C-alpha cells in the first residue's frame, strides 16, 4: 500500500510537470502508469489514490492552460473506475472531475470545464446507475455553484444545458 | 588509512569527471569500488572517507544535470551505511543525502532533490532507529529551508510531503 | 521565527509588485507561499505575519486598482485563518479585511470594498462563533465610518446591507 | 602578488561578459575561480582583490539585468570574507555589497538590491561583531541615501526595513 | 540636514506641479515622500521642512481648485506631526492649516477652508493638550480674521462653527 | 588630437540620436566614451571637446523631452571636469551646465533646468572653490534671465533659491 502510494506520488510530480512544461504526451503515459499501479495493486485505496494523481494533473494542467493534458486525465479518471468496477471508485472518478472543473472554472478555463462536464455524464453513463446520475448531477452542480461565485457565466450557462442532458440520459 | 584515503580520493576524482562526461556506467563503478575500499579496511574512518567520496560525485553530477548517477550514488550511500551496520555510518549517509538534495535545490535540479528525499526515508527505515528518523527529518528540513532560500518551492513542497511520510513510517 | 518573517518580507515585496504591473497569477502565487511559509513554522506569529503581507499586497493592489488581485488575497486571508483553527487567527484576518476595505474606500475602490465585505461576512461564517460575527461587524462599521469620512456613500450603502446581512447569517 | 592580480583580472573580464551573455553558470564557476586563487595566495591583498572581482562583476551584472548572477556574487563576496577570517575582509565585502546595490539602484534594479541590503545583514552576522552590524548599518544607509537622489523610493523603502532588521539581529 | 532640506525641495515642486496638472495621486505620493524623508532624518527641522512642503502644495493646490489635493495634504500634515510626537511640531502643523484655509479664503476656495478648519480641531485632538487646543483657536481665529477682510463671509460663518467644535472638543 | 575631437564627434552624433530615440542607456554608455576620450588623450583640449559633447548631447535631449538623458549628462559634464581635476575644467563643466539649462528652459523643460542648476551647485562644491562658487551663481544668473526673457517664471523663481543654496553651501 505504502509503496504504491510513494510511486503514485512520483507519477503525479512527474505528469504534473510535464504538463507545465507542454508534454502532453508524457502526461498522458504518466497517468496511464497511475492507473497500471492500481490495477497491480488491486485494491481500492490505490484506486483511490490513482484517481488522486489524476485530480491533481488535470488541476494544475488546467491551471497552466493545457487542456489537452485535462481531458487526458478526465478520461482517464473513469478508466480507473472502470477498472475498479465499484461504485465507490465512480464517486471519486465524479469527485475527480468536480475538483477539475471547478478549479478550471475558477482559473478562466471554461473550456476544460466543458470537457470535465461532459466527462461527468460520461461517468455516469458508464455506471448506468440512478446513484451515478445523482452524483454527476452533483458534480455539475459544484462547477455552477463556485462558476457564479468566480463570475464565469460561461461555465454556468454550459453546466446548466450538461445538467439536463444528464437527467436526459438518465430518462 | 592513509593509503585507503588516497585511494577513495582517487575514485572520487574519477566518477566526478565520468559523471560530467555523461559516462553513468563508470560513476556505477567508481561508486562501488569506494564501497569496496571502505569494506577492506573495515574501518569508521574508511566508511565516511567512501560517503565522502559518494557526497562529491552526487552533488557535482546533480550540478552537471546527470541525475541518474546521483540516484545511483544515494543508493550506495545506503549501501555503505548497511555494510558498516553502525549509527554512525547511517548519520553521515543522512548527511550524504542533505549535501547532495541541497546542492541539487540550489542548482534547481529538483528531480534529483526529489530522490534524495526519498532516500533519506529509506535510510531511516533501514536503521529501524527513532534517531536515524529524527535524522532523516533533519536532511528534509535542511533541504525545505535552503530551496525556500533559494526560491525552489517545488523541492520544498516535496520536502513536506517526505516529511510526513518519515513520520507515517515512524508510526 | 525570524528567518519565516524575512522570508514572508520578500513574499510581500513580490506580490506587492506584481499586483502594481498586473501580474495577478503571480500575486496569487505568493499569496499560497506566504501561507506555506506559517504553514511549515506552526506558529501563531507566524500565521499573523502572513496575515500581514496579504494585507500589505491587498491594499496596495486596491490602490493600483487590480481589483482581482485584492479579491484573491482577502479569500487566502481566511483560508490562513483556516489553516490556523484559532480564534485570534480569524480575528486577524478580519483586520486584514478591515484595512484593504478601508484603504479601499479612500482611494475610492468600492468594487474591492464590497467584495471585502462580503469576505468579512464568510472569515465569521467559517469561524461559526458569535464573537466572529461581532468582530465581522466592527469590520463593516470601520469601513462606513471611513467611507463616510472620505465620502464614499456607495461604500457606506453597501457596508450597511452587510451589516445586516452578517446579522441574518448570525440569526 | 602580481599574478594574482592578472589571473584575477581575467576571471573579472570572463565573469563580467559572461553575465552579460546570461550564461549565470559560468560567471559562478569564475566568481569561485575568484575564491580559490585568493586562498591559494593566503594574503589579504589577495583576497581584497577577489572582493574587487566579485564587485565588478555583480555590478555589470545588476546594469545588465542578470539579478540571479548577482546573487550569486553576493554570497560569494560574504564567503571570501569568511574564508579570510578577518575583520577587514568582513568590512571589504561589505563594501562590495554597498557598491552593487548602490548602481543597482541607480540603474533600477531594486530586486538586486534587495537581495545585498539582505547580504549586507547576512555578512554583519555571520562576523558576529559589532564593528560589523555598524558597518552593515553604513552599506543600507549608503543604499537609501543613493536611491533617494536616483529617485528610487521603493530601494528606500526596503532599505529602511533591513536597517531596522540589522538592529533586531544585533539585539 | 541640507541634503534632505533640498530633497523636500524637489518633492515640494512636484507635487506642486502635479496638483496645478491635476495629478491628485501623484502628489499623495509626494507628501508621503515628505514624510519619509522626514522619518529617515528624525530631526526637528527635517519635521519642519516636510510641513513647509505640504504647506506650499495645499496653497497651490487651493489656488488651483484641486481641493482633493489640499485635503489629502492638510491630513499628511497632521501625520507629521503625529510621527514627530512633540509639541512643536503640532504647532507647526497647525501653521500649515493657517496658512493653507487663509489663502484658500483669499482664493475664494470655502471648500478647502472648511477641511482645513476641521483638520486643525483633528490635529489639537491629536495632540490632547490645552496648548494645542488654544492654537488651533489660533488658526481658526486667523482664518476668519483674513476671510473678513476678503469679505468671505460664508468662511466666517464656518470658522464661527468650528471656532465653538474646537472647545466643546476640549470640554 | 584631431583623431581623438573627431572620435567625440561620432560619440555626440549618436549619442544625441540615441536620445532622440529614447534609448538613454545608450546615451549613458557614449557619454562615458566621451570621457574614456579625454581620459585616454590626457590633455585639457580633450576634456574641453567631451564636455562639448555632453552639452549637445543633453541640450537635444531637453528638446526632445529626455529629461532621464539630460540628468545623466549633467552628471558626466561633472565627472568629466572631476578627471582633470582643474578649475578650467570646471568652468567649462559649468559652462555645459549654463547652456543646457538655458536651453531646456526655452523649450519649456523646467524640470531639466530645476535639474541643471543643482547640478551648478554640485559642480561648484566638488571644486571647493571661491571661484567655482561664483561661476556656478553666474550659471544660475544667465538661466533665470533668459527664462526671465522666455516667460518661464517657474524656472526663475527655481534659479532664485538655487543661488540662495549655493550662497548657503559657500558659507
Amino acid at each position: 500500500t505504502k509503496e504504491e502510494r510513494v510511486l503514485l506520488m512520483k507519477v503525479a510530480i512527474l505528469a504534473i510537470v510535464a504538463a507545465k512544461k507542454g508534454n502532453t504526451d508524457e502526461v498522458r503515459k504518466a497517468l496511464e502508469l497511475a492507473l497500471l499501479i492500481a490495477k497491480v495493486s488491486g485494491t481500492t485505496e490505490a484506486v483511490k489514490l490513482a484517481l488522486e494523481v489524476v485530480a491533481r494533473v488535470a488541476i494544475e494542467a488546467a491551471r497552466r492552460g493545457n487542456t489537452d493534458a485535462v481531458r487526458e486525465a478526465l478520461e482517464v479518471a473513469l478508466e480507473i473506475a472502470r477498472e475498479s468496477g465499484t461504485t465507490e471508485a465512480v464517486k471519486l472518478a465524479l469527485e475527480v472531475v468536480a475538483r477539475v472543473a471547478i478549479e478550471a472554472a475558477r482559473r478562466g478555463n471554461t473550456e476544460a470545464v466543458v470537457e470535465a462536464l461532459l466527462v461527468a455524464l460520461e461517468i455516469a453513463k458508464e455506471s448506468g446507475t440512478e446513484e451515478a446520475v445523482r452524483l454527476a448531477l452533483e458534480v455539475v452542480k459544484r462547477v455552477s455553484n463556485e462558476a457564479l461565485k468566480q463570475g464565469n457565466v460561461d461555465a454556468v450557462k454550459v453546466a446548466l444545458e450538461v445538467r439536463k442532458m444528464i437527467e436526459e440520459l438518465s430518462g
